[PDB]
């Protein structure tokens, strides 16, 4: 007996939490509450992370590409250096 | 005696995963349990990577393959600064 369907599905699924079997996100944990400023919860649980936080992916992303363009250069060198020993060989 | 085949099903599998000898992923239980938000919580569980840890991990495969052709090429010099030496040798 309770109030309403969302009632019992909010008491399972924190049965089902209390367990820590089923890992449920607090977003759908919050949804099926009955608290006045959920709202409130959602649109700040929903947002990203801060300004520099995001761009600091892109900043590495980019750095690591940087590293394997350079590795690329270095094979490149290696080759390059390879032929020219190659050539004086060829040339004395 | 259980409502349905489901509701024994799904208690059966939380009695097994209580154990914790045989890992029973989540998504399983959510499947075999009853409630109402089993499609968002299954979408939720089974939504696919997002692309910035993807393009991470591309770089990463990437930056493995260039350091591996960077070590080909390191080699292939080394042979030929020996081939070089040896001929540095016969030619006195």
């Amino acid at each position: 007996d309770a109030p309403t369907i969302a009632a019992e599905e909010f008491e399972q699924l924190m049965k089902l939490a209390s367990t820590g079997i089923v890992p449920i996100p607090p977003d759908v944990l919050i949804e099926a509450s009955s608290l006045r400023n959920k709202p409130k919860l959602l649109e700040m649980l929903k947002q990203g992370p801060s300004q520099e936080q995001m761009m600091a992916q892109q900043i590495a992303l980019a750095g690591e590409q940087a590293k394997v363009a350079e590795t690329e250069s270095k094979t490149g060198l290696n080759v390059a250096k390879t032929q020219e020993t190659l050539a004086s060989i060829q040339t004395n």
